[PDB]
């Protein structure tokens, strides 16, 4: 049985993303170049079934944003209808971009200037991962919501594996969000217990009965930059050491997966 | 001008790697499956110049091991002689696999059993990133050599970029070593100053005048598992935030690089 993966994909280029602007809840479309960019992506990741075999895909999660949903269609173009029917696509609000608040639409340079004029960052420079965004999200808020996504996904993965099924789940979302996502997948940042009303409640971010909700004891958030680079159309491959869904890991993935019988990993413990 | 990348590739499958055995200085060849594995990889990475353009490759570093060297030839089969003449290949002893010492050739379960019989790991289970290997390397020793290779690589990157050249450097090495490499690339583990005689001296690990030696002030080593997965023939993409060689980053790399005019990244600071 194949080791499960969660394969994260940033939406294609939008106008703001190309220009360095922070795009959160603003619902921009893919630019023409962005479209072609995701069309060629899907083509390249499905080519001959070596990197991604549509038979092994169980779930595809998507941020509600247009740009992300557009990317789903475009990347999945090489699939047949038969292939598409076996796959569940779930819209999940937990997957949105960091809510930029006051900073929506701005450039870094501008954010710094705006904050400076407000008396902020007097001792150290702004750092979104620590500080979050005025009238937008703190690092804890996005850590939390991403953690519930992750736990849902890992839970599907465990059930699938335990059923003897291979399972590739995809996530199409955003630049800050996915870097964040991948950072906590493999253990960066800090563990915090779920205490406040927000930290405990079911905010109902998706509507799909076949995706069990995972009620978290605790969650993860970052306090600093994880140092990931993720351009539009960038892909990350998240997964597991020693076939153990308890040892989440970031995969340095080559163009094709080895069958378990041909894999090269040391044993656990 | 394009952001430089250090593209790390684990050697193809060997008989020991396939079976879970620790392969350090033992100089195994690729299995036939391994060869085919890296022939197909090279083809897939050079396919249409979108992921890797031979034009942009300046340096290829390789561990001295046979398996790594074999992989270099195999991955580069798609190249013309003209293309290969513009690329320098540098054998670097600093890029070898962790020296497993007493554990060479063994399996993890076997390592644990041997250590337990010696009275070790009485309070917590063996962890190589903290503990290293009996009559092999400490984590600090491999941290050190890897740090020297990185420093030399980032050095070339900076020079090439400052000369207005793109720069893709490849590194072909090993499972533990590469994960370790990527881990320190982007900031995991701990900074330690170079104090002891080993920590300061030039061990002369490669022989190529065109590669400047970098005399380190301090270096990095891990103290725990960075949680990367890296099969035989796996590939990671290391790089930089905001085109600043001062901000090393791991890239979640899609099938193709965007021209800087098409890239989607927030400004720095």
């Amino acid at each position: 049985s194949l080791t499960p993966r969660c394969i994260i994909v940033r939406h294609g280029q939008t106008e703001w993303s190309k220009s360095g602007q922070y795009t959160g809840l603003t619902d921009l479309p893919l630019t023409p170049y962005g479209e072609g960019q995701m069309l060629r992506t899907g083509e390249s990741v499905f080519r001959n079934n070596q990197f991604l075999n549509p038979d092994n895909i169980t779930y595809i999660f998507t941020s509600p944003r247009l740009r992300a949903r557009q990317t789903v269609d475009l990347v999945l173009k090489p699939l047949s209808d038969e292939q598409r029917a076996k796959i569940r696509v779930v819209v999940d609000d937990d997957l949105r971009e960091w809510e930029y608040g006051d900073y929506e639409g701005m450039l870094t340079r501008e954010i710094i200037e705006l904050r400076k004029s407000r008396g902020l960052d007097k001792e150290r420079p702004w750092n979104i991962w620590r500080d979050g965004c005025e009238n937008g999200e703190t690092t804890q808020q996005i850590g939390l919501r991403l953690s519930r996504a992750i736990a849902r996904i890992q839970n599907l993965h465990r059930k699938h594996q335990s059923e003897g099924r291979a399972s590739d789940i995809m996530v199409f979302a955003h630049g800050h969000a996915l870097r964040y996502f991948a950072a906590i997948w493999f253990g960066l940042g800090v563990q915090k217990k779920c205490e406040t009303i927000e930290e405990i409640q079911n905010v109902k971010s998706y509507d799909d009965d076949t995706v069990p909700y995972v009620k978290l004891e605790s969650y993860r958030h970052l306090v600093d930059n994880p140092c990931f680079l993720l351009d539009a159309g960038g892909i990350g491959v998240l997964s597991y050491a020693h076939h153990n869904i308890d040892e989440p890991a970031l995969e340095l993935a080559g163009p094709f997966v080895s069958p378990p019988e041909e894999e090269s990993q040391h044993g656990d413990v």
